[PDB]
């Protein structure tokens, strides 16, 4: 048939189908024998059940084992002693006291990208790598052999997540990631300072401590995960504001507009569409009946868009209340999303900084159309933009 979901790059093909999916069909196994949840309150029943719904992806994924530190695919009751330890170090004041750092990379780079530039090669790629490398006080830049988020998840091919053969070639992107990390921890524990790495290494709750191998794997997940979402969504923020470019002049007349333009491109295109879990035993969503050990595939981009969770919920309107709101663009229930506080201050700060400079930016198609990323994430792997106004115009 029609046996697994579209691509994420044709959007509003993957939406339309999303939309049917949830009114005929709104628990459905794909050939893989993987299962998909398209709404919203589903959704949540998914993440919120950590018994039952597992963070591990390695128990359906053969010869595969769980690696220490990495956070976010871990369950309780090591989750909860892993995220207490971790937060005593990624903390609040740690991410605040960043905004002036962020603010004059920021700066800088746009100041020298003239008025037709990458967003991504120039800003939205380099500002969360350089910010997050100087959190755990790694050398300037990582201009070494580690390589590129964009290009794995170009290149790797990730259909079926069962697949031993793709947890393989993740790992082998990853451990020399990993293995440049632990030296850094092994470094740190020599000699600490008070950069997140060393305060990683001095972190204990409840006599509980991280070896080098679990900081190293929370480090490189703390390290990917910040980038390739903030990138994306630095990318999807300037994407929506230029299909309703009105928004430019009104955030410009008040920049305090401009968190709330963050979350509703947040709430709009997630950059991470779909979080994956894995059933511990027989369960049922939405009365359709879910075997053990089956991965299930919970779709935010579903629930983000489901009308009965968000009135006219295909309208970019910054100004919606969602009253008292959660932001499900970064999860739901013990894994919500550690590095939301820096996400929402680094992207402010971009918006703030773009806007101060040049007034606004259109993406241009003069060459291309752009290239989408096909899996994964929702977001282009480049975006050309022009600036109409700024700085360098003269008489
Ligand atoms: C807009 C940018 C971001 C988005 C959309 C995002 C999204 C998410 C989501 C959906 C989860 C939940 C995963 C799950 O339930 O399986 C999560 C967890 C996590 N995020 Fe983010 N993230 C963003 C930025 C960041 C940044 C900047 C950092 C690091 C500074 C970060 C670090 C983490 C970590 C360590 C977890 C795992 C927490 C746990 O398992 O307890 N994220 N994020």
């Amino acid at each position: 048939t029609i046996d697994e979901v579209p691509g994420m790059a044709d959007e509003t093909a993957l939406l339309d189908w999303l939309g049917t999916m949830r009114e005929k069909q709104p628990v459905w196994q794909d050939r893989y024998g993987v299962w998909h949840v398209f709404r919203h309150a589903d959704v949540q029943t998914v993440l919120r059940d950590t018994a039952t719904f597992s963070s591990d992806p390695t128990r359906v994924i053969e010869g595969a084992s769980p690696t220490p530190g990495m956070i976010h695919e871990i369950d309780p009751p090591e989750h909860r002693a892993l995220r207490k330890v971790v937060s005593s170090a990624f903390t609040p004041r740690t991410i605040s006291d960043l905004e002036p750092r962020i603010r004059d990379v920021t700066r800088s780079l746009l100041a020298d990208a003239g008025e037709s530039f990458d967003l991504v090669d120039v800003l939205a790629f380099p500002l969360p790598v350089t910010i997050v490398a100087e959190l755990l006080g790694l050398p300037p830049m990582d201009h070494e052999q580690f390589g590129d988020w964009s290009g794995a998840l170009v290149d790797i091919q990730m259909d079926d997540p069962t697949d031993p053969a793709l947890a393989e070639r993740i790992a082998d992107v990853l451990n020399p990631l990993t293995a440049y990390l632990k030296a850094r921890c092994a470094e740190r524990r020599a000699d600490p300072g008070d950069d997140l790495i060393s305060r990683l290494v001095l972190a204990e709750v409840d006599g509980r401590a991280l070896d080098d191998e679990e900081a190293a794997n929370f480090s490189t997940a703390l390290l990917l995960a910040g980038h390739i979402t903030t990138t994306v969504l630095l990318g999807n923020i300037v994407r929506t504001l230029d299909e309703h470019p009105a928004h430019w002049d009104a955030a410009a007349e008040d920049p305090g507009r401009i968190p709330a333009i963050v979350e509703e491109v947040l709430r709009y295109r997630p950059p991470f569409p779909q979080m994956q879990r894995t059933t511990t035993k027989a369960t049922e969503v939405a009365g359709v009946p879910i075997p053990a050990d089956v991965m299930v595939n919970t779709w935010v981009l579903s629930a983000n868009r489901d009308s009965d969770a968000h009135d006219d919920p295909d309208r970019f309107d910054p100004s919606r209340k969602s009253g008292g709101a959660a932001q499900l663009s970064f999860g739901h229930g013990v894994h919500f999303c550690l590095g939301a506080p820096l996400a929402r201050l680094e992207n402010r700060v971009a918006l703030e900084e773009i806007i101060a400079r040049f007034g606004r930016l259109t993406v241009d198609r003069d060459d291309e159309r752009l290239r989408h990323f096909e899996q994964i994430v929702l977001g282009t792997r480049h975006l050309p933009v022009l600036a109409g106004s700024s700085p360098r115009q003269s008489a």
